[PDB]
């Protein structure tokens, strides 16, 4: 009964990570776009005081996105609202039940924050080797049941955590946009391309396959176009050694 | 009833993150302590891979801990491990049952993770401004409950994340531990006792007047004998802007 409402964009996968678990939940809820690294609404800070997408209001009036009510709950941090949805529907599973599976998906979205997604920021923004991020990758995919399957078996906010990222680096890598240079743009593709890389290739496709991710994404040239919006990933910039 | 083996350093504030959860889940359990980063015993990689402290191991047959059974379940990261202790142990309410406050325990836990540790990591090991840890942790002493309490208004293992890393903060202060320059000793020592700073100080009192902190901490002076240990805490060496 209570409203959820979604402060979103859609260059942002940590955004994209809540509307694939709202989703999978089977949620009601409103998304409101935010050009937040362009040009912030003054009351943005209203619904977060870091000044970060995605952002959070739940119950509270109804009101609309652009005159949030102070008497909302204000929720900050894409892995919290993962957390907060899986607690708010616990019908849809959204979590194993087993607490060594639910560990399984805890440690494999701690292993994707901690070591992996700053890997993704040091290439993409500053134009820093491709190898580490391709050890890093190779850690996570090591993560994953040789076998099939998703993160923590079936499918959990785990998958929701990580595949906004997993399924930007291909287009993205596509279209030469970050500030790597060709030389270790091409390397990456053919990494990705490679036997060593089947394993997060399957993953990648199996958690696309999904209407969760499907209903959130606006087509890899679309997301594309939005990421160039992006000021730090310096659209035709790139750095050499 | 299945067994818990928890691998520990006593300058490790991420094992210390597991020690206190266990402690307040009232937990059985083992602790060994494993020489990490000067002599890392050959069979540690069987309990946890990425190499590091904490790995805990979790059933199969009760075996020495410098015997690891392949039977065990492995779990990496501490804060996996913290959300499966929670999991393992309901009737200890390690997180609140209501959905909004468990959201303000885990918001919490990224906050710190998110923009606080990388801070204090950059401050101690390399020498960084102080100013911008001092910000973040404005920021998260921003999210306390301002008229005393936790994280979450009740004790929860958002308070086990955290205390580790802010009660190092004064003790290693006061013994000059660290790269930062001797006017940001000053500033940082200054800062945390002004006004400023008083919910959070509060805050790092009741957490370590909680017998988990207590039975948990070698003392003051022999945690920062053991942080001497860390190698890249290079004595004698400061880092200035
Ligand atoms: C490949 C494109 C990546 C684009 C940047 C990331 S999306 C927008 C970005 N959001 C975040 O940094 C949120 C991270 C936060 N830790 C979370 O998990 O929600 C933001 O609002 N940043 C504004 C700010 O940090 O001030
Ligand atoms: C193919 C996928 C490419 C992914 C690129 C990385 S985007 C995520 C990146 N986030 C971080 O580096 C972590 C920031 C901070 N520690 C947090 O947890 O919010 C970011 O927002 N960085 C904003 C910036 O550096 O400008
Ligand atoms: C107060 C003293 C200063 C802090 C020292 C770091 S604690 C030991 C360190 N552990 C980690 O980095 C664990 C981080 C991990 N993300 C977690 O949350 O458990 C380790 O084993 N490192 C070995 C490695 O990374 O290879
Ligand atoms: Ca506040």
């Amino acid at each position: 009964t209570k409203q959820i409402t979604l402060y979103t964009a859609t260059f942002s996968p940590y955004a994209h990570r809540v509307r694939i678990a709202l989703e999978e939940a089977g949620a009601e809820y409103t998304t409101y776009d935010v050009d937040i690294l362009r040009n912030m609404p003054d009351w943005f800070p209203l619904v977060n005081p870091l000044k970060k997408i995605p952002a959070m209001t739940f119950g509270g009036p109804e009101v609309p996105p652009d005159q949030p009510s102070p008497e909302s709950a204000k929720i900050a941090e894409s892995l919290a609202m993962l957390e907060f949805i899986a607690d708010l529907f616990p019908d849809a599973k959204l979590l194993p039940t087993d607490p060594v599976l639910r560990a399984r998906a805890r440690t494999f979205m701690a292993l994707y924050e901690n070591y992996v997604n700053g890997q993704f920021r040091d290439v993409w923004f500053l134009g820093t080797p491709a190898d580490p991020l391709l050890q890093a990758l190779e850690m996570l995919q090591g993560a994953l049941p040789p076998d099939g399957g998703f993160a923590a078996g079936e499918w959990s906010i785990a998958d929701a955590a990580v595949i906004p990222f997993l399924a930007r680096m291909f287009p993205y890598l596509e279209a030469g946009l970050g500030l790597y240079s060709k030389e270790d743009g091409v390397k990456m593709r053919k990494a990705m391309a490679s036997e060593r890389f089947a394993r997060i290739r399957q993953y990648v496709r199996d958690c696309r396959a999904r209407p969760s991710f499907a209903n959130t994404w606006a087509g890899d040239a679309e997301q594309v176009e939005a990421a160039k919006t992006v000021p730090m990933l310096r659209v035709g910039e790139h750095h050499h050694h």
